[PDB]
């Protein structure tokens, strides 16, 4: 029958019997042991929160906000198997991250294997194909009414994008598909979720509340194309929720300390490459960096990877565990200067590779003594969504820090 | 020097040069990954607050209320040097712990060695002497003025009990320092307010006790001789809701069924792959899992990794222990049979737990039974429900002051107070548990409960 | 067009069209000028909410519980016009009181008018009665299907009760739908609720009990040819949290000493300014304050504002009340003495508090002291608290169900809950006061007070 | 001994004895009577709190804020005495408000009584003066070491405004003072601090300025020769979020539409009550609602029960106010004309209040209109955001009036441009 669980945020909350089936397994217990925030936790200690409870969340809003418009518009028809479909895409919407979530994506497999593209969206539906496959639940959806074919592709498509090429469900219900993933706003769900989360955790007061864009949610026709909208006068909701997210962001998101961390998170974590084995599919033994390509290794792939990595002692993890001793320590690098992105260009995530090589290269102008090679310099890409880059440095020393100013200020003039 | 850190349940706290030097160790850093509830994530799943926060919240209310009755009674004497070693005997009043915390000194120590008594307050003590001699704090302890040889061992003396005057860290005109952190003449002390803000906080449940008028209302003033913490006459009632407070958590998450089948499901994972382990220490020696208290570097390594690390195990030595874990991950859990009218007019012992199994088993139902059950097929656990003086009474060993004389200390019965309140203080509960998941097998568990029940008080 | 209000408390209250052109009548907002704590302002700053929005959230929360019960169960044959029903007779369940609350029909009226029995729902009955005959909604009702004959005898039954089976405004089928508003069963409903939360938030206290998780575990199942609501079994810890919780706000904040003396010497001030006051009633009478309930249109006006205009008249005909009113301003209240022990062993009944001014003034003193005091001299006040039942446990008389069996209901003694439970459920508090503030006056009131209590044992 | 009151939003508060004094007298005593938000409760029903907490959280918070000021900087030589002063200052700053708070100040005295200047801070100061000498505080005033004689100046002129160096309470080395209660330069004192925070509890609405946190990161440094309250240069987000809650604050409950005409309404009322009703006043003599300020013994006496005694009132004397009041409390209130588009100058002067009204009717629109409107169905209302903004309502509510009264509006604001 139904099954109640509670949450900090949300009050009790409902699970339909094939969702906590779908709970139930391995895969989907993997998301135990990821931090929401991943490496900010060594900034702000209340961010000791997991991903569990904001994919419960996610689905829960989810469901909330397509029962609510589909309750006072009884004239479109949405059955109870739409509402379980949409549940359960919101419900498994971030299988694919790694470690610490966001840094494994962004910062790691980009700068290991530069060739391949990858997104931990896509690792997410792959997960989500795999769990599928393995668990055979299957039979359980059928036995519910909801026919397998059609739904797996409508949730794909639901988590990521496909003049309409959808094939999912017809243009009828074309209102659907931006419940969860919003392509042409970005304000879903899962964004209020989980800055209520975030803010709840951290300690800043929220300024937002959702339930009233529920009560004020309204679907019409709009250029033969159902549409999601609320009153006009909630122009400072917007406002306010706009500012909420501005301001977090450049508190948390940003802060100098936690990208820094990651920083040296994902450097320990390269170091170490070619030297742990993890048992894939069929015995098949892959590295750290390598494992994105089969989902058997991936199972065994979260955040104890960085624990394991501080209390080995072989000899060959002599520089990962003094990396890990020196972050422990809080002897942490230092931070230089910023830059100024002023092209229109973006630097593309496969060239951040040649940028150690060329602030190194760079010939300083100012009086230098000492002078620096290309393996002693960090430079990372911030994704502002502007596009921010900061540098630093493996000495510590007051000239040595003298002079990779120099090389910096030079370097960020000769780049436009 | 200054720094700041932030919380979720207090505002922006500040730390002394010398605790900014102290908490940047491995050792006191090891404990931001030991869960502070424990086996009740798996029941409540905004409970993911380690014991780091709960340490740091801890010193600060210490800070606090120490400054305050500074401030309050400036006759008293209270120096810097005093408040400094307070806020670090506070700090370092749970490094002890081990994996998911109650769990290695409450269900696992006992069933693994036996032979020994070891509760978390010793280890604590341990690991902090360890720290002070490996990480070499002496000489910025001397560089601040504060004096080594008697505050380290003050902080030790106040960390556990005395080990007749039997202090001897500080003199008898301060003996109101020894009841702020930890408290045995009764359950008064920031400790508790700490993990009431933070579990209440965290679960999603609502407190009823709030620290801040308390800690408006202290004051101190010689009793038998002695320098104690007085509150006001007025407040026995706020002392009684909170303790009843106190029940109430321990009643609805503390002792969750479902975490305690957790919580045992662990500790027998833990307990059946224990000799194929091996924890480097010392000189590089190796320890197994039950050994490693004895040596403290190789300790400072036993963290909640291993059970994840005993999910991922590949050798085939800890098949069946993954196969426990992977029984938990599928949710597959033992079946509660039934609770029994509790207890009786009995206490059953600490040293009888092994004997209840084997006498629901002996247990002869009068129903035939197409299933026949032995002594392995059932759990039986006892938890202890009190006050926290094991059936005596906390509020009568507290001393109240009145207004009209506030440099006088009386204590106040419980007949003075009201006629609503329990007539006991302590009462013990019964859990059995089946292993066998089949209708036929809970059946047949339910009916030799209620035989072994109808046999017993 | 239905209407929304923003409530600090809740979130958007969605009324119906009927609810609102209700609700927008001089009778009803007659109470947006009735303090809900009467004389707790004064002793507690933040407590200043009228019985406006506390009717708004008991509506609300009523009918958020019938949709949920209509929903976990579509076989009980729920329509709309219940639902209306049942949110119009909680939305004016408290339409009777008087000017501070519960100060008018406590201390005021038995004394003025001893020789009638006044219970402020009886005049919120006749209030409605008034609202329905003067205001002509029973169009407007029948327009939405309602049809008055039965509706209005069924909304006067919800307040008061009856007027076999008594009941004749719905079948017996549907006899749960009584239990909502105001029950006389076992004593729950969304009253309580919602009074919990609003004076927790208000006063600054932190509250207890959720009532989200008790309407999740709702059901209505069969009792003794009778349905009625029931709770899950695993949920008695709840039910006796909440009444922990009740009694504690009650004696922490309802009984407070300085609200009592306060509520008690403007009584007296009212009682002293009465023959003085006219209020115009029907067909241009006069109707004394004391005399002001037998017509109602007279009762519509007398709020609060009479307070201030006592206060404030130049009036030579008042100028006793007028130095009451200007002492209780300036902050010279009537002193305490001091409390007895419960003598609850033997009750104290009604007609006997005003002789304890006599017994306490006849009392004779060992120690002789130079100041004679008069009986006219000390205010004696009676403070009855208890869970609401007069000894009779309320846990008893509420059924409840097991999980295997929706559809049984079994009863759960005390016994088999916990051992920790309260043995006395009732009991009776007495207080002295000294009109007097000289020191001497109180030395000798204090003398008498412990003489005269350990005389009466 | 010293005294601690509960309050829902500070928590706990420690108060002096000399603050205890002062609270317990009539003269403080009646602010219990008075609505914050004014006509605010007939929207919202939350906000039903008075200005007694609102004074007593705005002095706590001063007091704390120059305690830790004088704490983290033990070089500007503070003693107790001046920070009793700011402390009776700041919880005497709300003393002279009439009912309402902002309905008497905001649009009725200017209406009755044109021709003379009032503004709610000046009977705050004078009612305060006549406090502390009707109740013998001076010897109190005198038995704590706080000099009376300068120090009443001192509070008067922090209270008002400051009417080089014009200030006399203290010497240019303490003037960083005067900015705590009422902050002239930059707009940020406790008092605003204190009434968002109560506002947006009351209200409903969740406010994510910390004060705490800007006690802890302010300062006092010396800047162009002079002391001036300085913060760190880590939290102008800090400030602008807080700019932005105020602006939300103002744009979302302050200016509502239904709470605008039940106020202007209730000045109405209250301005037709008016001739009516007398206030005894000092030596006996009688004083009419409009010219109560003139001798504030009386004043005193004026409270939000004038609204109760207008309604409840029998004098046939009364009866255009009571079916005013009565339509107010049958929810048929008046009906929103227009919107005004205030570009170019439209800075109405305090003076011009009744003119605009009698100016709007004058207006002759280019439609046909066979019905007449009178310039008393006409209903001017300015309102000063910080920008000015002005609004018509009709008291009638039939439709052929409510179509003939947006031509003359429309063509106002083209006379006006
Ligand atoms: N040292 C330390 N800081 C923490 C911890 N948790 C959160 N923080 C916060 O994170 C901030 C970053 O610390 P640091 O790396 O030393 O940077 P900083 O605070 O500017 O100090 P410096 O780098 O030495 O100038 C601190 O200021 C703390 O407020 C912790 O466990 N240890
Ligand atoms: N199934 C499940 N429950 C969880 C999870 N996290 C927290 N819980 C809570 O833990 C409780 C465990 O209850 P159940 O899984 O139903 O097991 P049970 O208590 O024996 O009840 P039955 O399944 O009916 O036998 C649930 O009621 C949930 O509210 C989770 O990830 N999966
Ligand atoms: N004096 C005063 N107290 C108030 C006021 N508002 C709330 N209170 C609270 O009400 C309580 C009444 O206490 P007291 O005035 O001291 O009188 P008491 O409690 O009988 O004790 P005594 O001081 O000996 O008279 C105070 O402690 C305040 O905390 C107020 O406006 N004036
Ligand atoms: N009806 C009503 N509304 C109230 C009351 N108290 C506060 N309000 C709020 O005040 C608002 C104003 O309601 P109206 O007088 O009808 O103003 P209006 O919404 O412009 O007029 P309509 O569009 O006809 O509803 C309502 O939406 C309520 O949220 C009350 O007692 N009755
Ligand atoms: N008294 C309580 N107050 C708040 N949350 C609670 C309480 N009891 C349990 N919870 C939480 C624990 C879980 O997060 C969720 C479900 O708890 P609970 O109702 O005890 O379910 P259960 O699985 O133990 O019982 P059942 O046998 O009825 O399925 O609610
Ligand atoms: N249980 C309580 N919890 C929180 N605040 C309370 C409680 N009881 C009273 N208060 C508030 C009321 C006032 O705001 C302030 C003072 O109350 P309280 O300490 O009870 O004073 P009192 O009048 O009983 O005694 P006294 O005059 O001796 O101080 O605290
Ligand atoms: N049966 C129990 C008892 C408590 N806890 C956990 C919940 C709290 O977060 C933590 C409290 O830590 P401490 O032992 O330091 O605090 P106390 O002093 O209250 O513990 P105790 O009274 O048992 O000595 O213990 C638990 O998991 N299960
Ligand atoms: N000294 C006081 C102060 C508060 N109350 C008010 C607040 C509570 O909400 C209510 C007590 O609740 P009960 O269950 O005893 O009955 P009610 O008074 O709530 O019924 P009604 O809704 O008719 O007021 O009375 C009180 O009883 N007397
Ligand atoms: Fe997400
Ligand atoms: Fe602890
Ligand atoms: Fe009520
Ligand atoms: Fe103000
Ligand atoms: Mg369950
Ligand atoms: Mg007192």
């Amino acid at each position: 029958t139904m099954k109640v669980i509670n949450d900090p945020i949300h009050g009790h909350i409902e699970l339909h019997p094939l969702l906590v089936r779908i709970i139930d397994t391995p895969q989907f217990q993997r998301l135990r042991y990821i931090k929401q925030l991943g490496g900010g936790y060594y900034v702000f200690p209340g961010a000791s929160h997991n991903r569990f409870e904001h994919s419960l969340g996610v689905g829960y809003l989810a469901g909330c906000l397509v029962h609510a418009l589909g309750e006072k518009q009884p004239e479109l028809q949405i059955s109870e198997r739409d509402v379980l479909c949409v549940q359960i895409a919101g419900l498994c919407h971030d299988l694919g991250h790694g470690p610490f979530s966001h840094m494994f994506d962004g910062r790691f497999i980009p700068l290991a294997r530069p060739e391949v593209k990858w997104t931990h969206e896509q690792g997410s539906v792959m997960m989500f194909e795999h769990l599928i496959n393995s668990n055979g639940i299957k039979p359980v959806m059928e036995q519910y009414g909801l026919i397998p074919e059609e739904d797996i592709c409508f949730i794909k498509e639901q988590i990521v994008g496909p003049l309409w090429p959808y094939k999912g469900r017809p243009e009828n219900k074309s209102f659907l598909y931006e419940i969860v993933s919003n392509k042409r706003n970005g304000i879903d769900v899962d964004k209020w979720d989980y800055f209520a989360r975030d803010c709840h955790h951290l300690g800043i007061q929220n300024n937002f509340d959702y339930k009233r864009f529920i009560k004020f949610a309204r679907v019409c026709e709009v250029d033969n194309e159902l549409r999601i909208c609320a009153r006009d006068k909630e122009v400072g909701n917007l406002y306010d929720m706009f500012h909420t997210r501005n301001s977090l962001h450049r508190r948390a998101y940003q802060h100098k300390v936690g990208n820094i961390i990651d920083t040296m998170i994902t450097d320990a974590f390269l170091k170490a490459d070619d030297y742990i084995e993890i048992t894939g599919a069929g015995g098949k033994k892959y590295r750290i960096s390598t494992a994105i390509d089969d989902m058997e290794a991936y199972t065994k792939l979260t955040d104890n990877i960085f624990l394991e990595i501080l209390y080995s002692t072989d000899p060959k993890l002599k520089d990962a565990r003094e990396i890990l001793k020196q972050i422990e320590y809080r002897n942490l690098f230092k931070y230089v200067g910023e830059t100024q992105p002023t092209g229109q260009i973006k630097i593309k995530r496969e060239d951040y590779e040649s940028l150690p090589k060329e602030v190194a290269s760079a010939k300083p102008k100012v009086l230098l003594d000492v002078k620096l090679k290309a393996e002693d310099f960090i430079v990372d890409v911030i994704n502002m969504d502007e596009q921010l880059i900061r540098v630093y440095c493996k000495k510590v020393d007051r000239k040595s820090l003298y002079a990779a100013r120099q090389y910096f200020v030079q370097w960020c003039a000769d780049r436009n």
